[PDB]
């Protein structure tokens, strides 16, 4: 385990980046949660698209 942040870390990243609705405070949060801790992709992936929905005028 030399390095932290694995593929699927930075597929969430980007993934997160993918999200335009999402207030740069929280989008800049999620990526503070995934740079502490490159762990909770997944969860972290599914809270900003579900806040980056909710931020999302429908």
């Amino acid at each position: 385990a030399d390095n932290k942040f694995n593929k699927e870390q930075q597929n969430a990243f980007y993934e997160i980046l993918h999200l335009p609705n999402l207030n740069e405070x929280q989008r800049n949060a999620f990526i503070x949660s995934l740079k502490d801790d490159p762990s909770q992709s997944a969860n972290l992936l599914a809270e900003a698209k579900k806040l980056n929905d909710a931020q999302a005028p429908k």
